[PDB]
């Protein structure tokens, strides 16, 4: 129920620790963390991808009738917005609802869609620089951000194991431990 | 999830958009997202009402809404968008979702939808068809009263595109759904 | 005919002027919900709520089952979607459309109407009558229902408008419905002979 | 007429004759308040309803009407902004009227702020209110008791034509205004 | 219906206020009206919580907040009020309403209430106690920590007043309710 | 019991907060009042999710979220309060309230809470501990990473407080509550 994402904050692209809790409940979605509206919408999108694909994910199709879900992104006081945490949100929800832990030294950036495709984001360099400083080994980026890998310093590309992904299935396969 | 390429006004970039609609286990909740302005939001409601009103003839359970939640999402999520032009795409995406009847990926569409299922003309036909052309789209559905606006579209664009002027939502679904 | 159920031409204010409104209503299976859209200003939204109350208050006379109603969702929409509409002048049109939608009673072709609705069923005069009638005249509307108290305002509207339009001044909503709908909405028909 | 009360209160064009309408059709307890009402006027409706709820058994009204009835209070004309607490007793009267089927008298107008205790509080702009009523042909006007001192600042010709009843409590209001005794 | 004379901030200034409270058959819904500002609104919620958390001690059927609907109104409806200083009045009014224990007519009170039932000091004590006096109020309840603020108000005003500094809500209710809570 | 002294940001008056909570039989309504800023309101949501996640190990009945109404109030009511520093205090108060477990006297605490139960560093530590000291707080729990900031603080202040740098919410409940 914890994933490292790369997304926009008040001070630039950054490592975010995305948290999701899925305690027994009645189907309420709470999300907090000084989130802007586009980031809030990415969470609804990510939840809908899970609900639509629940059977595929070994999750009870009616799980949202018996679960309350809280997505929180610290630091609580730092403003964050944008769609780039989309695949991280989805991954955290799948982890939480399945009990399948998330890989330690992995981070990810990318906008999610209901169809499960992963869309390119902006400020990739800033994002990959943030993951490099944090000692992140593996980074998932959208397939269409490959062109942007040119602007990145050679030493950072060399240190990072970067995976361009097209689809959410790819993301879950790489990020989850099982 | 249902999936349809629409042409509708966006604040930045092109007017070519993927209208997405999921119809998951739920209890009759509608969610709509995608940096949508109010007129676009209201077209989602109108589109959903069209399906609800024609559910039996469409091959859908009239009481589907009791046991389904609907999310309508229009990527790219941060791109501000507005207007009624994605209406027929929304209706198509919702019929696809609730029947499991795939949409032709080589077809895009534009047009305002009415509760009577009629397709109304839209503005910026040129903006839209250039996006459809540059987006590699082969077939475009447009409103019937927009036919006279085709006279101001570049010849190559007219040459490349298979434009189909439509009047009614029945025409749209026949032209866009695979079965 | 089926296409005439829940479709009413009102005359109210738009961002272009006091023009024609094609007022749409669907009554689909549901749970008692009312939705209204079409870039409506707040005064117009309140007219729709007044109009539905009027219907609900006269449901027995109108033959609308209270329980069927509670298992319907209602959606009033006024295209074109992007054009701002406001004012209380679509009140009787809204009520007509709702009665039509809920009872499967098609609205007569080539009728338009204008008038503010009250909860007591009274039809109150409206403003900009001249421009509304220019709007009806321009759209080949033949029969226009107006408030009985706007009758004095007919004098400033040219002869041909009055020669072309069939104007029926109305006092109450029961009259509107009888004039606007295909079948008589309120009451079983009794046939008598002298 | 059941559910209609003539009230005097402020509008954007001044303290004018108001026709307060209420409908109470069977529902689930929904409360709709329309007519370009300002927030203070909206709060007066909620106060008026509370007064009625507390006196429900005393008024012959089934106590659990707040759960089995939908109530819609509307004040034409829809486009004219109305505000203030002066329609309070009129809101209560129309509300009691509707829920009991007890017709309101057409020759009675009324103004006054209502409290949950059912007390009638003095209001403002009494001059405009009564001049309005007088041009409107109203025979009888109920005013707040503490507003009697304001009567001496309105023309003698207007007041002589009016049957003015100063009221202190809501039950007084109801007995003068309802066709049958509540 | 409960009624209490509170002293609290109004648009015109700190003044005499009749806090009303009705408690009819209901499903546990809370209504507050009277042009109340947000801090005054939260004071009502704080006051209600005190009563719920102390219900049986107050002799109130603990399950009252699913059997009762509550409306707190403060006339005059058009006069903007705000602040936490009517909190102990709100709570007195609720307790009176839910118990039928009349509140004395010669008593006015001012004070912020906490969930623990503590009375916290308030501002504008001068203008508050002047209003009480002008209204012919006999006894006034103020927060204990407002005692030194009494030395800034005219001695002629204060000498006419029976001033009771309180620390806790049980003092308020014992001093203000006509029968013993 | 349900009463916790937390140190967090205020517009005026000391950075000391008295956090009160009530947990009565109910249908599951959360009320939070006290002129609370959005970030502080969110901190309450987070603290409550923590408690829910750990309800069973905390001896709280799992279905409290639907059998209980909870009102979190922070006096003085007209004093604006904001920020995340009251997070661990909010959690402690809720646990104390739902368990009947009293909080230890003269304990205060500052710290941002995460859903996983990690205590995050805060700002204005100096002002916070000055308020603790004048409040006669003896024991203060701060975030482990605020240890660096203790260097910036007067010697007499450091002297009279029993300052405990904590990493997790388990240390916080152990140091703050009178029972387990």
């Amino acid at each position: 129920g914890q994933v490292t994402g790369l997304a926009w904050t008040e001070v630039g692209g950054d490592l975010l620790t995305i948290e999701t809790a899925c305690v027994p409940g009645k189907g309420k979605l709470t999300y907090t963390g000084s989130l802007g509206e586009v980031m809030q919408e990415s969470i609804q999108a990510a939840l809908t991808v899970v609900r639509a694909r629940a059977e595929k994910l070994g999750i009870n199709p009616d799980f949202y009738e018996k679960r309350d879900i809280h997505v929180h992104v610290p630091e609580g006081a730092t403003p964050k917005d944008g769609p780039a945490a989309g695949i991280a949100m989805c991954t955290a929800l799948v982890s939480c609802l399945t009990g399948n832990p998330v890989r330690a030294d992995v981070a990810m950036t990318g906008e999610i869609t209901l169809r499960g495709q992963v869309l390119p984001i902006g400020g990739l360099k800033e994002k990959l620089l943030a993951a490099h400083r944090g000692g992140i080994k593996t980074v998932l980026i959208p397939f269409e951000n490959k062109r942007d890998l040119e602007e990145i310093p050679d030493n950072v590309i060399a240190d990072l194991d970067i995976h361009p992904v097209k689809r959410i299935e790819e993301v879950l396969t790489l990020a989850l431990q099982n």
